[PDB]
């Protein structure tokens, strides 16, 4: 039968999961001040090779942890689930938040004294010295105005380091730190030095094989405590274990994987690695089952339960990562999240079917585990097999919120419509949310800023004003309007107006990262860095983007076509009446009973969601008008501005820069997120709504949509509801969808885990894109997604 | 006749000139104290607004100086003749010579122990921030280790700024700082946004605006000043010259000069000001007599005998400019000197002589102050009228080294040889001792390294050893070359190698100085940074060049030849013998009777400078072969490596870096100066000895060539002298030589001046393309000068 069922975890990997599930996270001192002292000593140098020095002085001596019952080790922090900090890219909210950040609502982290105080110290070298203050002198004052009143944020990569990539794992697991080595070698000696252009990329090379050296040191760091405690250990079991891993580590990833576990090995170092260079999050596993598997494949020995038993080590290890944002920043990414996205499945190269024993081996491991990380994902495609669909279906039916889906059928010729090869986009992954690229090929800035278009709608309407500060051009005041075609004129220039000013924004804080963050270990795991002689950050990748996300597509849909009919078309009320109810919040404070009964007439409108084209179409419209700005527009690696459509775990927080909108929503309200529809606006089931959102422009917004659904468990059970919901999403992709991702809970589930949360610490549901603790999201986050359309067959 | 002589200064012209005389030069903290102040306080911002904010901060804050008795007024330093300190470029050797500098061999200057104890905590924030620090990095291990062993340097541009330029003074007489600043805010509005460039653009242009935002306020500065001294002056006809130079500072340069004394104060405080920036020299003033006379003969009120005192006192205040360098490149650049070369005469740009009557007032103002500075020069071209060059001969025969003399019809096709067009060729001035340029349009690096041919021989010679060191290739050793086709194969393979490091030494230099010190408020002055948007320094200017100097050149011909002719034609020795000889220092120390009387064979061949075709060619290919190898490469800024001949102050310090040569010179004896032939060894007098420097291919060295000779005073006396002397000038310049210059000085005078220093102080005579104090020159220096040979008709 379609209903397999999951078999269980070892006690082993259960000890693992729940070292991670009773961590207290922590921010810790020890890379923050190597890396504040490989600056203090290196200020002469050129910025790679300066770059170069401070994962030299890291990978040699940060504290090196193998925590109990390990199979796969390596470790950013000393204390499970913990934070690093990286003052070069911004430090002065750490400070600040000395002592509120372990009480504060979103992902507290504990800051002991000690840990403060030598924090402070290593900050005392850093004031204007970090990216993110570079990026700001870059910036026009217009643009620092527009995100001060909450047009948008470029937040992402100002405060922390960019990330957002999926490097060559399989490069590595073949020819290992060394193979690098030997590259970048060969590259310096048919190096063109005819000109002045070889000095450069000479201390590029140079930067990246030190980088790469002091790399395999880590390695082998990690091997000698492996063996020290291995010396120490009475149980015999474990004591092999403990050599076999320093044996391992000797191994990898100096050379190529020899065996499947050197081979989780060797990918677990490079995941880790990456993280310890620069907090960029959404480091991106990519497609694991691809790479991993010829690993697997080659290695007669191991058992089935062994291999199993290390890749739900490798997920467990996936969760040891943590990262502290400052306070505002963090309720935009909450849950400890640092997004590394897994996909399995899709297309080979060719265009066969990819699946292998390990896409399998995969799916088992999120049930094993069932833990926030990875960010677990299939590919589908017309020729995705049965079995695949309803085994991942089976295994959203748990409930974590993985696999999040994505569609080959449109994802592959959105890429393509950006330049991406057909063999090169048939070998995409999902980074972090949403994003597809072609792996290693790829600086994709894919999360570059969030665009908050319902903003710009409120300012439209308003001539230009946020406030009374004249934030726009003065496009007109509604009450002008002689129709929606001067309303649609007017919204394309506040557009056209802050687009250029988020551009101006993203590709700011890209030249402070050129000049003063360029990264030679990243780089050269990413095609063409090596070969051109240049770091990711100046232009060696292949295909280079940027991806600036939309806020309040729906609610931007609803708000224009209630306009359209309630005002233009029945003449229910006026433009005056209209702009009087909407700065009067609808008389939510006022009490006035025709700006209530005008509320009530607009919320009624028909609205996004419900499979009715009128207003569909509107919706659509509103999402391409961002999405035609947006790719207008370029960058300063030679790349393409690309739109994007999810709310990570923000469209609370921006819905509060918002005030009352011509669909009834109150000022400060929650956005909808992503391309779903309004939050219990969508009434006609999960087909009608699935219909409604693939008539947006899915293939425009290259940079990723995300749509959401929320089910009640009992119409998923029995092989008949596994059907018709396989059926749900093959619908959806059909009809030209890229994304779509199901919450699998019951309302008084969720009630429960807020009354009790010591008694749901493991409850794991989906926000956006990724699945967190629904007990470690504030109140707000999860009102929002109970909130939530629950749909039913 | 064709001599009438000079007329006399006035008696305030002569008590300014002892001024400078008199002065005794001191280090001073102020203008490096602002500039580390303004780095500190500007850490966050792009290189080019760090610099904007120096500029401004210096110009806002630095002491204000008026000295006694000026007509144009404004001071780089407190103290008359003075040098500040540019710590951006370098610092570590200022402090290391705070006890030192006093009593150094050359240049000493006084640093009072206050000045030591400001210095020492400015430099405190220095270490590796400098332009240095970061252009060393850059450089290969092996492209230092030849430095170290003598075979080049590039000092200038490594411990100090570029400079070595003639900037657009005719704009700002026209529109002023005030017009400049309008012309970049059109730019401003002007800039196509519609990608990411615009963004670095914007920060220059508002880097220039700034800066000349804080030009404008230094001159007010400069006028609230002289009005302070008005209201406390006693004398009258001194309080209104005060009150007028109030006036004049109130108007210029923020606007465009309405008097010949405004015009005057223009100048002064452009060329004043660029040495406050940078501490580059080679600042030269080019074809005064051209951007200034159109302010001459407008001002119909000024009488003659004012106008040319106000020449005198820019010629003065060009001498208040001092500048400090290491102990050892002080010896270099010996003589309190910065290169200022001021040109009159030639042709304008339709090909007309460009003679006015400023030119003679020019020349009557080196005739009235006779002092180092500027370095005055005149064009020559076919069309110079016989009063000019007549009038100038008069001149020289003061004995002042100056005018220089300078060939438009060598060097304008060898301009357009490297791209330059004929227009802009025929408007070229000199910069610093021989260098030509299109003025105004051109960043030419024209003094941007010094290159020892003379060692790259030695190195030939020993088969790429130098000492115990394998250096450059292994080309052969010496007894094993078949004939001289074997030498010029193995040398030009020496040249290839070592010119190669000298241009990857040039190129991180230049590297690092658009990477830090991108320099707005000169930028500003030339075409076409403010239509490019880019700094001078990132390849704003029209045309971009390198220029790197030979030593050594007649000296690498004759020992050459002599090979050819002593040891393979007449077999008067073998190459075993002359490898043996040269070993042994010609048995300086062993008194080996062999090697004696080799040396005496040697000495005794035929030299370049007697008009011998034979000699003369081997001189003319061993310069080619240099001059071939240079014009090979590029620069960052898009330009051109050309080549240069000449040695300001270091052919002695150059050839102790050179062992016993072939043509009998003993170890570490002095090299020859520029393309002059070897001191006392051009015997058939003058004309013999111009014939045969002008055999050099003076066009590809189109950096500029420098030709020394120095006169019997009797034999330059009387009409007849006059009418010998401008016929070899005449002569020299058909035959295609590029420059030429005399020394006109009794042996005498210069050994009194060695013997009785107090009693010829204002004793002035040429070094190398510039004047000097004679008793201001290191011995060794003064006895090389005494050596050259003594010409006479």
């Amino acid at each position: 039968g379609l209903e397999k069922g999951f078999t269980h975890p070892t006690d082993r990997v259960v000890r693992l999961k729940n070292m991670i599930l009773h961590a207290k996270p922590y921010v810790e001192s020890e890379r923050a001040v190597l890396a504040t002292e490989a600056y203090k000593e290196n200020e002469q140098l050129p910025a790679i090779m300066r770059r170069a020095k401070v994962v030299e002085k890291i990978f040699n001596e940060l504290p090196v942890t193998i925590r109990p019952d390990e199979l796969i080790v390596g470790a950013v922090t000393i204390n499970p689930r913990s934070t690093e900090i990286c003052p070069e890219f911004s430090y002065d909210w750490v400070e600040k938040e000395f002592d509120t950040m372990a009480h504060r609502v979103a992902d507290p982290f504990i800051i002991e004294k000690k840990t403060a105080d030598e924090l402070h110290q290593a900050f005392k070298y850093w004031p204007g010295k970090t990216t993110s203050s570079l990026a700001a002198s870059y910036m026009s004052e217009g643009t620092k105005e527009s995100m001060s009143n909450g047009v948008f944020t470029v937040g992402n990569y100002f405060f922390g380091g960019i990330g957002h990539v999926s490097v060559d794992y399989g490069k590595v697991l073949k020819i290992g730190f060394r193979g690098i080595i030997d590259e970048v070698t060969r590259a310096l000696e048919n190096l063109d030095r005819s000109t002045s252009d070889y000095i450069k990329k000479e201390q590029f090379y140079n930067a990246v094989i030190l980088s790469y050296q002091a790399a395999i040191n880590f390695a082998h760091r990690y091997a000698q405590e492996a063996s020290r405690l291995a010396r120490e250990e009475r149980d015999p079991t474990r004591q092999r274990e403990l050599e076999q891993i320093a044996s391992n580590c000797t191994r990898v990833p100096e050379y190529g994987a020899t065996t499947f576990w050197e081979a989780c090995q060797t990918f677990w170092f490079i995941q880790s690695m990456l993280q310890i260079e620069s907090s960029g999050h959404s480091i991106s596993p990519g497609r694991f089952d691809q790479y991993m598997y010829p690993y697997l494949a080659a290695d007669t020995a191991i058992s089935s339960e062994f291999a199993q038993e290390l890749v739900d080590c490798c997920w467990i290890k996936l969760n040891d990562i943590n990262k502290t944002r400052d306070e505002i920043s963090a309720q935009a990414f909450a849950g400890y999240a640092v997004f590394q996205n897994l996909c399995v499945g899709g297309q080979t190269e060719d265009g066969r079917d990819a699946t292998n024993p390990l896409t399998y081996m995969c799916m088992e491991a999120t049930a094993h585990v069932r833990l926030p990380q990875p960010s677990f994902s299939i590919r589908v495609w017309q020729g995705t097999p049965d079995e695949f669909l309803y085994r991942a279906c089976e295994l959203v039916r748990l409930g974590l919120g993985v696999p999040a889906m994505y569609n080959d059928e449109v994802i592959i010729p959105a890429l393509q419509n950006r330049g991406v090869s057909l063999h090169d986009a048939r070998d995409y992954c999902i980074i972090g949310c949403v994003e597809p690229q072609a792996p290693h090929r790829t600086e994709g800035w894919h999360d570059a800023a969030f665009f908050n278009v319902a903003k710009v709608l409120e300012i439209t309407l308003n001539n230009g004003r946020s406030g009374n500060k004249q934030l726009g051009p003065m496009t007109g005041e509604m009450t002008q309007y002689a129709g929606m075609d001067d309303f649609y004129a007017a919204f394309k220039k506040q557009m056209a107006h802050f687009v250029h000013q988020l551009v101006e924004a993203c590709n700011s804080v890209d030249i402070a990262h050129g000049e003063r963050c360029p990264l030679p270990f990243l780089s050269a795991l990413v095609d063409d860095c090596i070969g051109r002689g240049k770091s990711l950050q100046e232009g060696g990748a292949i295909y280079n983007f940027t991806g600036p996300q939309a806020f309040g597509i729906a609610d931007t849909g609803d708000s224009v076509y209630a306009i359209q009919k309630q005002v233009f078309e029945d003449r229910r009320l006026t433009l005056q009446e209209l702009k009087g109810a909407l700065d009067a919040n609808f008389g939510y404070r006022s009490g006035n009973p025709r700006y209530e009964e005008i509320r009530h007439i607009l919320e009624n409108s028909p609205c996004f969601g419900n499979d009715i084209d009128d207003v569909d179409l509107v919706a659509r419209q509103c999402a391409l008008i961002y999405c035609q700005e947006v790719e207008k527009y370029t960058n300063p690696r030679g790349g393409r501005f690309q739109a994007g459509i999810y709310p990570v775990s923000a469209n609370v927080l921006f819905g509060k820069d918002v005030s009352a909108l011509p669909d009834g929503r109150l000022a400060k309200e929650p956005l909808a997120d992503g391309v779903s529809p309004r939050q219990g606006k969508d009434t006609l089931g999960p087909t009608a709504a699935a219909n409604s959102v693939a008539k947006l422009d899915h293939f425009i917004a290259s940079n990723g949509t995300l749509y959401n659904q929320k089910f009640l468990p009992s119409s998923l059970a029995g092989e008949k509801g596994l059907r018709n919901f396989g059926g749900l999403v093959r619908n959806y992709f059909d009809k030209k969808g890229m994304h779509v991702q199901f919450n699998v809970i019951d309302r008084n589930t969720l009630l429960e885990a807020q009354k009790n949360p010591q008694q749901h610490q493991d409850l794991v549901v989906r926000v956006a894109g990724y699945s967190a603790q629904f007990v470690v999201l504030a109140k707000e986050v999860q009102d929002d997604i109970i909130s939530r359309t629950e749909q039913q067959f």
